[PDB]
């Protein structure tokens, strides 16, 4: 679930489906959250490796 | 982004849009990834606190 995968995530198109841009904007928020949590983990691992 | 916030997010419906179940299933996968990363952080924080 990398940002490039999430940001290039295609879904089947159907009659009466979900608004594509609303979904994309929410997926961007979730990808950003994942990326930030990974950064947070690396910072904690840095604290551990240096102590 | 709690699991229930992600799963309960509503999207408008439009003439031609994204398949709703495909989207729901992908959002569930992203929520799982987020929860796992939060758990990883908590584990690392506990290692640091225990010293």
């Amino acid at each position: 679930f990398t940002p490039n995968e999430i940001k290039n995530k295609e879904f089947s198109r159907v009659k009466n489906g979900l608004e594509p841009t609303e979904v994309a904007n929410f997926l961007e928020q979730l990808s950003t959250e994942i990326e930030r949590l990974k950064e947070d983990k690396k910072q904690l691992e840095k604290v551990i490796e240096e102590r």
